[PDB]
């Protein structure tokens, strides 16, 4: 699955690995996140990532 990185910080966000510890199960695909999940590291707001 793809990858997305956070602009500010360098965050990947791994849609296999999802994001458990703030309620993302792995499998989880960046434009099903959420509106309101942010960066887990600088707290970035989604429209901070750019896929790879
Ligand atoms: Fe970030």
């Amino acid at each position: 699955m793809a990858k997305w990185v956070c602009k500010i910080c360098g965050y990947i966000y791994d849609e296999d690995a999802g994001d458990p510890d703030n309620g993302i199960s792995p499998g989880t695909k960046f434009e099903e996140l959420p509106d309101d999940w942010v960066c887990p590291i600088c707290g970035a707001p989604k429209s901070e990532f750019e896929k790879l």
